[PDB]
C-alpha cells in the first residue's frame, strides 16, 4: 500500500501524452496500463491503471486486489489520498518559467547533451507525442516497478510536457506527477483514510511537515587549505560535500518512509522535502538533526553546520487560496534562528584523481569495504567506470539510466556540472542575485517551486558545460580555432559558480555565462561576479576570499547587475563590461597607469585589461 501509493501518483497522469498522442487521458492511460501490463507480465501495472482511471467498486472488484496483498479497502484508500495528492499539488506545450509566451518542444532530458532551446508559440503535433509514447514505453516496459526506477523514466521523457494544456503552463507534467506522488505518499505515511480525505482534513489538518535543510561554513569547508591542495583535492573535497548532503536526505528518506519524489529540490547544500507531520516522523527527525551535527562537529567541529528545521502546515499551503509563501517565511525564519550555536585530507586526495573516472558512489554502512569517505550516516564507496556498484543506494552520476547496477540498489542519479581540461590564474565567482527573493515573490506553490527550482539546477548543473566546451563570445582571446574554454569548475550548484583558469577566457566567459544566463533566464533573473587574478602557488583559501570581496563589492552596487573584475573598486554591468570597457576603449600604457568618471573607469580598467593582453 505505500508502494502502492508511490506509482499511483506518479502514473495518475500517465495518459495525458497517450490521449495527447491519439492511441480522456483518464480513459487512455489507462488502456496504457492494461496494454503494457498484457506485454511484459506484471499485473502490477494493471492495477495501478486504475489510478488514471479516476462503477469504481466494481471495476477494482474485475481485477481482485489481493492477487497482491491489497485489500480492496487498501486500494480504495490510495485511490482517494492520490485523487487528492493531485488536487493539493493543484496540442500545447510547456511554457517556461520566466518568460511566459515563449515555450518549447518536447524534447527528452537525456538525448544530445542538452534539451533546451525554446522558442516563441510553437504548439505541439500528435507526431511528437507519438515517438514520445514509443520510448515511455519501452522504457516503461524495461523497468522495475518501483520509485526510485520510474521516476528518472519520467523525468526522462516527460520534463519538457505540460502537466496541463492550459496555456501559460510552467509545470512540467514530470513535476506534477513527482508533486502528486511525493504528496500521496505522505498522507499515507501520515494515516489519511478515504473518511479524511472525504471530509476535506487532509486540506485543513497541518498533516505535513515542509523540511528544510541548509548548510553553512561552506565557503570555510570548501576553501581553507594552502599550497597543500591541488584540483584534485578541491574537486573531490567539493563531492564530499554533496554526499555530506545527499547521506543526510537519503537518510531523512530512509527512516521516514518516502521516495526521491518527495525532495523538491536539493540544490546549493540547501533542501525542501516534503513529509508527513507525524510525531514519530518529528522525533525522527529530531534525531537525524542531532546526530548529524554531533558528527559534522566532531569531524569538523564549528567550521561546518547543517541547520534543519521543519514547520508543519496544512494541504492548502502548497497552494494560494499567499500561504504556502508564509509557511516558508516562518520556516526560513526558523532556519535562520537554528544557525549561530588529515586522514580524511587524505581519502580526498585519492579521490580527486580517481574523479575522472568516477560513475557514482554506492552508499552503505560505515564499515562496510570500498568506502572512500564517510558522511554522516553512511559510507560511500566509489563506483568506478571499470568495476561494479556497490551500495543500497547508488548515486550515479550525470545520467537518468541505471544501466548496470544491481537492483537492490535504489538508483539515486545526481547531476553535476564538471567541465575541466584534461601569466596567472583567473578565478570567477558568480551568484545569481537576490534569488531567495524570487523564490517567495518572484512561484508561491509547492510545485512552481520545484519547477523553478529545477530549471536553475538544471542550468547550473549541465547547461554551464556546455559553454565551457562549446564557447561563442570571445572578443579578447579571439575566435580562430573552436576550442573551449580553458578551464575547470569547483562548484556549480544552487545559484553559485566557482572557476578557475586561464587569465582571458575565464573574464570572458563570466560574460558569455551571464550571457546565457540572460538569455536562459529572458531578462528575468541577474548574477553579480567577482573576478581576480593570481600567480600560480597560492592559498586558494585567499583566491576565495579575494574573489568574493569582489563579488561583495559587485554586489554591494545598486541594482546589483554586473562584475567586479579588478581587484580595484570599479565594477561595471554585465553589458557595461561589454559594451563600454572592451567594445570601445579596450610602455604608454605602462606609464597611464602611474599618471593617475563613468568612462575614466570604463578607461582605467580597458588599460589594465590591455596591459594585462600582453606582459610576456
Ligand atoms: N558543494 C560545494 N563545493 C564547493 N563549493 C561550494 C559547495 N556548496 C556551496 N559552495 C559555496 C557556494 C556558496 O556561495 C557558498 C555558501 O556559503 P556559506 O559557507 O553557506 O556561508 P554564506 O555566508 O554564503 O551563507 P550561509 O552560511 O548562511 O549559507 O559556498
Ligand atoms: N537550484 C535551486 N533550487 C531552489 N532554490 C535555490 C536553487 N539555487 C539557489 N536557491 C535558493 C536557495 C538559497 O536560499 C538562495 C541562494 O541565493 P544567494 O545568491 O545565496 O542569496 P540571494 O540570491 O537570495 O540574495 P543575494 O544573493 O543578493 O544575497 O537561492
Ligand atoms: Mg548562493
Amino acid at each position: 500500500i505505500d508502494e502502492l501509493t508511490a506509482l499511483g501518483g506518479l502514473l495518475h497522469d500517465i495518459g495525458k501524452p497517450v490521449q495527447r498522442a491519439g492511441l480522456d487521458h483518464s480513459t487512455q492511460g489507462a488502456r496504457f496500463l492494461r496494454d503494457l501490463a498484457e506485454n511484459t507480465g506484471r499485473a502490477e501495472y494493471e492495477l495501478l491503471s486504475l489510478f488514471s482511471e479516476f462503477l469504481m467498486i466494481r471495476r477494482i472488484k474485475e481485477l481482485s486486489p489481493e492477487r497482491f496483498g491489497l485489500t480492496m479497502e487498501d486500494v480504495l484508500n490510495a485511490l482517494w489520498i492520490v485523487y487528492e495528492a493531485d488536487n493539493l499539488a493543484s496540442s500545447r506545450p510547456l511554457y517556461s518559467v520566466f518568460n511566459p509566451g515563449k515555450a518549447y518542444p518536447w524534447a527528452e532530458l537525456d538525448f544530445e547533451k542538452e534539451l533546451p532551446v525554446p522558442g516563441d508559440v510553437f504548439s505541439i503535433r500528435s507526431q511528437d507525442y507519438r515517438e514520445l509514447v514509443k520510448r515511455l514505453w519501452e522504457e516503461l516496459s524495461k523497468a522495475k516497478l518501483r520509485s526510485d526506477r520510474l521516476l528518472p523514466v519520467l523525468e526522462k521523457y516527460l520534463t519538457f510536457v505540460s502537466s496541463v494544456t492550459s496555456e501559460g503552463n510552467i509545470i512540467s507534467l514530470y513535476d506534477h506527477m513527482r508533486m502528486t506522488s511525493a504528496i500521496a505518499l505522505a498522507m499515507l505515511r501520515a494515516g489519511c483514510t478515504a473518511e479524511d480525505v472525504r471530509s476535506g482534513r487532509c486540506r485543513k489538518e497541518k498533516r505535513f511537515l515542509l523540511i528544510e535543510g541548509d548548510f553553512s561554513g561552506i565557503q570555510d569547508f570548501i576553501y581553507r587549505v594552502s599550497g597543500k591542495g591541488t584540483l584534485k583535492y578541491l574537486r573531490a573535497r567539493s563531492a564530499y560535500l554533496e554526499l555530506i548532503g545527499w547521506d543526510v536526505v537519503l537518510e531523512i528518506l530512509s527512516r521516514l518512509g518516502l521516495t526521491r519524489a518527495n525532495v523538491v529540490f536539493n540544490a546549493g547544500g540547501h533542501f525542501m522535502i516534503i513529509a508527513q507531520n507525524t510525531p514519530d516522523a518529528v522525533k525522527e527527525l529530531e534525531e537525524i538533526r542531532a546526530k548529524a551535527v554531533e558528527w559534522l562537529y566532531r569531524e569538523f567541529e564549528s567550521d561546518l553546520y547543517l541547520a534543519i528545521e521543519w514547520e508543519p502546515v496544512s494541504g492548502r499551503e502548497f497552494g494560494r487560496e499567499n500561504l504556502f509563501a508564509e509557511a516558508r517565511k516562518r520556516l526560513k525564519h526558523k532556519l535562520t534562528v537554528r544557525k549561530l550555536k588529515c586522514p580524511t585530507c587524505n581519502r580526498l586526495v585519492s579521490l580527486g584523481g580517481n574523479l575522472p573516472k568516477l560513475l557514482g558512489f554506492g552508499r552503505t554502512a560505515k564499515n562496510d569495504a570500498g568506502v572512500l569517505v564517510e558522511g554522516p550516516f553512511s559510507g560511500f564507496v566509489p563506483y568506478l567506470q571499470g568495476g561494479r556498484p556497490v551500495g543500497e543506494q547508488i548515486l550515479v552520476k550525470n545520467t537518468l539510466n541505471p544501466g548496470e547496477i544491481p537492483e537492490s540498489a535504489q538508483f539515486v542519479p545526481y547531476f553535476v556540472a564538471d567541465y575541466f581540461k584534461k601569466a596567472r590564474l583567473g578565478v570567477l565567482r558568480l551568484d545569481v542575485d537576490n534569488l531567495g527573493q524570487a523564490f517567495t515573490h518572484g512561484f508561491n506553490t509547492i510545485s512552481r517551486t520545484a519547477a523553478f527550482s529545477r530549471m536553475l539546477s538544471l542550468f547550473f548543473r549541465q547547461h554551464i558545460n556546455y559553454v565551457l566546451a562549446r564557447p561563442k563570445l570571445r572578443p579578447i582571446t579571439g575566435d580562430d580555432p573552436a576550442r573551449p574554454r580553458e578551464a575547470t569548475i569547483i562548484y556549480s550548484g544552487g545559484d553559485d559558480v566557482f572557476v578557475v583558469g586561464a587569465w582571458d577566457d575565464v573574464i570572458e566567459f563570466g560574460i558569455e555565462l551571464r550571457e546565457r544566463f540572460h538569455e536562459f533566464t529572458q531578462g528575468k533573473l541577474t548574477v553579480s561576479a567577482g573576478i581576480g587574478m593570481f600567480p600560480d602557488k597560492y592559498p586558494i583559501s585567499v583566491m576565495a576570499r579575494e574573489v568574493g570581496d569582489l563579488e561583495d563589492a559587485a554586489k554591494s552596487l545598486p541594482g546589483k547587475n554586473g562584475v567586479a573584475l579588478f581587484d580595484r573598486e570599479f565594477t561595471f554591468g554585465w553589458d557595461e563590461l561589454l559594451s563600454k570597457v572592451i567594445e570601445e576603449k579596450y610602455a604608454f600604457i605602462y606609464k597611464l597607469l602611474e599618471l593617475l568618471p563613468t568612462d575614466a573607469k570604463q578607461l582605467k580598467t580597458a588599460l589594465h585589461l590591455y596591459i594585462y593582453r600582453t606582459r610576456k
